[PDB]
């Protein structure tokens, strides 16, 4: 009953209507779960983004659950900031930060970044799913779309619609959630999984930078699946154009067998990592700054 879930979501949600104080909705993006409109601060002026999903519209409407959660309990500097969460109609809202640089995706479609800025993104990722992991709490999604950055070039994770938590009671998920392309091979054989699930499709973010896009793009979503799980850890299709310290990172995440791959908190003290510049060394790369 979508009437019955609409009633389950108001006891979780911020009471009222953010259209009370917000002015001039723009569509800048669409996800999976909803679409994303910028809108503006009636009485300051400043803007902000909301995040609208349709409770009708879902895979799994018990998912939209995580928004709250995550906006309640795990708040953190490399994260996106959630301010309020709203059921309006049939729709629930999350007004969040607007996160003016945009996202990740748009930069590796247009652009060849270089390692000093790989180093960066890869370096504040891992700050955020280190802390995260440390709680047992999964994201389940990371991809370029799923990376946010601000004006002045700082990194944030987004998109927690898919995460899951696991702990003691609850040690590993089952579930088959994310992006095909992005997909860990563990988790597409239906074995239990963990954290290391965010490692591999890191790993898979690592290539869309240097390579434009993820392995086994052109197959449709099915049979490149099929391909991960079989065929061995997928190479770089410009092996050529990286320092071996970056191969030496990357060999380190595209590791089949869960138990060996590298953990987020390892990871840290990689070398590679060594080398990342600050985040205005990124500025250079979005839209606004890349031809002017
Ligand atoms: C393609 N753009 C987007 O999807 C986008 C941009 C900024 C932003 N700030 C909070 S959510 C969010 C999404």
């Amino acid at each position: 009953s979508h009437e019955q879930f609409r009633a389950a979501l108001q006891a979780v949600v911020d009471p009222g209507d953010p259209r009370s104080y917000l002015d001039n909705f723009i569509k800048i993006g669409e996800g999976s779960t909803g679409i994303v409109c910028i809108a503006t601060v009636r009485s300051s002026g400043k803007l902000v983004a909301v995040k609208k999903m349709d409770l009708r519209k879902q895979q799994r409407r018990e998912l939209l659950f995580n928004e709250v959660v995550i906006m309640r309990d795990y708040q953190h500097e490399n994260v996106v900031e959630m301010y309020n969460s709203y059921l309006v109609g049939d729709e629930l809202w999350v007004v969040m930060e607007f996160l003016e640089g945009g996202a990740l995706t748009d930069i590796v479609t247009h652009t060849r970044m270089n390692e000093e800025q790989i180093a960066a993104v890869c370096l504040a990722v891992l700050q955020a799913l280190s802390v995260l992991h440390a709680q047992g709490v999964i994201h389940r999604d990371i991809k370029s779309d799923s990376i946010l950055l601000t004006h002045d070039g700082r990194v944030k994770l987004s998109d927690f619609g898919f995460c899951a938590q696991v702990s003691k009671e609850v040690p590993r998920r089952k579930s088959l959630v994310g992006t095909p392309y992005w997909m860990a091979p563990e988790l597409i054989s239906r074995l239990p999984y963990g954290p290391e699930v965010d490692i591999w499709s890191l790993g898979i973010m690592v290539i869309e930078m240097v390579d434009g896009e993820p392995p086994y793009f052109n197959e449709p979503p099915l049979k490149a699946m099929k391909m991960i799980r079989d065929n061995l850890p997928p190479r770089l299709k410009n092996l050529h154009k990286v320092s071996p310290s970056l191969k030496g990172f990357l060999d380190r995440l595209l590791v089949r067998d869960p138990a060996q791959r590298a953990t987020a908190a390892e990871l840290l003290k990689h070398p590679f990592l060594a080398k990342a510049g600050p985040p205005a060394s990124i500025v250079p790369l979005m839209r606004q700054n890349r031809t002017r």
